[PDB]
């Protein structure tokens, strides 16, 4: 039978409301609660006899300090495929806000540490059935509300290219080890940057395919219309690889709408590109917290694209500044009310629950709430803000407001094939000591989403590649298109890895 | 600006998430929360300059007691047609939770009563540009969350076949007023059972359309995945005439799939039903509440249909009855969390928002919580421990349970062309007595929903059609089907009517 709540419980039930209950409410209610409550005691019959998910029997283990240099795993594993594919022979890292059956997960938070799922997410699954070897899973930032890689309750992960830098982040982990070469490819999520940021500080391939196209099954909420995951690679045919792999529509995810369907990512990604139009954005340049060699590198990258019959000019997008601050409000607002109130899954959507890990996560984050990142506690003070006193109005405004947004680039993209700015305003630095200031904190891991946020709202794939390297650190081009056209930016990144040439490896 | 929250305001929010903030951080919180905000504070600027709606000037009157003979009415109007098309000459009273710009609306509650919209709905604007003359609002149930007509903060509704029954609910207004002859036809939303309820209580015809067929854009939600706006008709044929002018995608509405579009309801509307499958759904009829006289009534008049060539036979679908509670629970936790906690539009859905309305909403329901009706707080304080204590995972659990649900009812739908049974178990009841017991109130309110309900949950089209009268009081057969094959189940209902020949008017 479903647990019944308690006098005190349905005080402060009706306390939460405004409801002022007097001495013979006291004395009925719970009897109607109880009374109610036997749908649940049904719900959880019938979920037990009919949709409670196998178990499971993989292995896995803590890796040791040396086996774990870049502090980039969170256990390892060595699962092997259950059918040859076109990845055969290649490993696989998983971020660990994405469900591993029998395998332990956190998302690099105290208030998950502990969790042992019981279903594979859609995307392992994928993996796993076209011949991959799934390696394990990457540690990612504290319930993935991060730009840096500091926030990990298990530690920072370095990056390879200088183990005193942050990696990034949220999908700090993802990135490491692909750029550190323990793994072929990774799966990161991203909601305002985690797949491109990590991958644009280590130096290797990040794709934050249109939102819809890969299914989110599986992986922790955090704000359901921002949530994307995506792969993580050395090169950009491998991602283009990956993409054709775990894209299209699984049935279980509400984010994806009846017309998705998976492109084809690989047949012209070697196509030239003579005549694509690349639209340089402006207001992805010269911010006020910005390292203009960065900017620079990145701009003349965006131009040597002639070279190879590409037409190359600026474009004005005044929204791309915008969009930020209505990603901000959606993902604040929406966030504390869906992956905090609603541990992680929320609710009023149709799809595919994890029940066991919304229960886990619901009384872990309230026993370990004050170990949560000092981003999290943020979203978490001032959505609750936006939620009761502000009423939900801001979120609702900036909903209204996406449509423009949206449009505002596709717009553009009526100009030009692609979009392209710097995915990062600056490289890779220098981590924080465990004695940071919780201003500092939340600039040093909130500071560099300016660019990659807006297409998390929008919806827009956005591809980042390496274009270089900036005191020797790595420094990113992102490529953004049309919805669903992750092809074509594939294309455009494949070109210009042509004509950049091979990119150096930190170990090189 | 976007208001900023106090420091009061500010540890609340805090031990909300069980974070305790020490003295530092109750002093740097507040500067860090307000940058935040600046995000907000562009939204709103944005927002104002342009999303917001125009002004509108349209007149309206609260009819006297004289003119107001069942308190159907909430307020009246005369708003005149856009253009000239199939609804021309013909009157539609909308549902009080349904938003006509320029016109006062409270929602049945006094949490709303006050709140004058800036946009009209989309089933509204369509009904205007069809020839239609929008004659007012029309009372519903407090926030709707009553299968009854008592729980109106305006008064209860009167059944125009006995003035001294309930009318039904929650869209009581629009039937009785549909019924009484005072106007053609009226917009009703049905959560639970709001549009076949009143209707088969007032003896009209009711049509709870598939799903995501009809935009339930500018309605007051509930619970996003249960919305459903529809016809309140005198004939199957009005009701088939109104659907073809309010379904089809609108672009704003989460709820419908790329995929919906508008069917033909009228064409075959009348077309033989000779070899048609019947199934009479057996743990439709017998409950333990329940009225014989009205089940045999139905049960016979399901039969009848074999006189016009349909083959009638009797069907088991045991999860008819456990769909129920898997509809409680989504209704109960997913109403607190949304319709509540959420203002209604709640949040992490793409869509038109109404801020406006989300805010006014916050502000007084916190107010007058206590003139809540009853059932409304029995979601409330269950719901609200569902969402905190028990973590949301019953939800979880209910929803992964939905699609064996309506797997369940498609099998039967493989076997039959419509699943029938009774609309409700029994006749309209004499009105309480505003001195009512909590427990009657609410198991009067909530005890007629059973048949209903689980279609609300699944998604299936069901229409409520006038089967006869037992004791002088009006008794449905509900008429079910296929997802979008709702001009099969209007053209059964249109066949029984005229089997079943005219039905008496309660002016008869
Ligand atoms: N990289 C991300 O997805 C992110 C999300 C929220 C805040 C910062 C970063
Ligand atoms: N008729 C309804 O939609 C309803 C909803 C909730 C509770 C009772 C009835």
């Amino acid at each position: 039978a479903t647990i019944r709540p308690d006098d005190k419980a349905i005080d402060a039930a009706a306390r939460h409301y405004g409801i002022t209950l007097d001495k013979t409410a006291r004395l009925e209610w719970p009897a109607l609660i109880d009374g109610a409550l036997g749908s649940y005691d049904v719900v959880d019959q019938l979920y037990a006899d009919e949709a409670t998910p196998p178990t499971t029997s993989r292995e896995h283990a803590v890796p040791s300090a040396s086996e774990n240099p870049l502090s980039a795993w969170y256990v390892t594993t060595s699962i092997p495929p259950t059918s040859d594919g076109v990845l055969t022979g290649r490993r696989v890292a998983i971020k660990d806000n994405v469900t591993v059956a029998g395998v332990p997960m956190m998302n690099g938070s105290r208030t998950v540490e502990g969790f042992t799922p019981s279903r594979d997410a859609t995307v392992v699954t994928r993996l796993l059935a076209a011949g991959a070897t799934v390696a394990g899973k990457a540690v990612c930032e504290d319930l993935c509300f991060s730009g840096s890689s500091f926030t990990p309750a298990s530690g920072p992960v370095r990056n390879p290219w200088d183990r005193q830098r942050e990696a990034g982040g949220s999908s700090g982990g993802s990135a490491a080890l692909v750029a550190n070469g323990d793994v072929d490819f990774a799966i990161g999520g991203d909601q305002g940057g985690a797949i491109r940021i990590p991958a644009a500080f280590c130096g290797v391939v990040g794709h934050k395919p249109t939102f819809g196209l890969v299914p989110y099954t599986g992986a922790f909420p955090i704000e359901r219309t921002i949530d994307h995951l995506g792969p993580i690679t050395r090169t950009v045919h491998d991602a283009a690889l990956m993409l054709s792999v775990i894209a299209g529509r699984d049935g279980n995810d509400p984010r994806q709408a009846d017309s998705v369907e998976a492109g084809d990512y690989l047949s012209t990604l070697d196509s030239d590109v003579d005549g694509l139009r690349i639209g340089i954005v402006r207001e992805g340049f010269g911010h006020a917290v910005s390292q203009p060699e960065v900017d620079d590198a990145v701009r003349a990258a965006a131009h040597s694209l002639t070279e190879i019959g590409c037409t190359v000019e600026e474009v004005n997008i005044p929204w791309h500044l915008h969009a930020f601050h209505i990603w901000n409000v959606i993902a604040t607002d929406g966030g504390a009310y869906q992956m905090l109130d609603g541990n992680g899954y929320g609710m009023n959507a149709e799809g595919l629950y994890d029940p066991e890990l919304m229960a886990h996560f619901a009384s872990r984050r309230i026993q370990h709430a004050d170990a949560l990142s000092e981003t999290v506690k943020l979203v978490a003070l001032t959505g609750h803000h936006g939620i009761t006193t502000l009423g939900g109005a801001s979120y609702g405004k900036a909903r209204n407001l996406v449509p423009l947004a949206r449009a505002a680039y596709d717009t553009a993209l009526r100009q030009f094939d692609v979009l392209v700015m710097p995915t990062l305003p600056y490289v890779a630095s220098e981590l924080p000591a465990k004695d940071v200031d919780r201003a500092t904190f939340i600039t040093k891991a909130l500071g560099m989403i300016a660019n990659t946020a807006p297409f998390d709202v929008t919806g827009h794939p956005s591809l980042s590649v390496p274009a270089g390297l900036v005191n020797g650190l790595p420094v990113g081009m992102m490529i953004t298109g049309r919805h669903f056209d992750d092809a074509t930016v594939l294309r455009v990144g494949r070109a210009f890895e042509k004509l950049r040439g091979a990119f150096p490896t930190p170990a090189e």
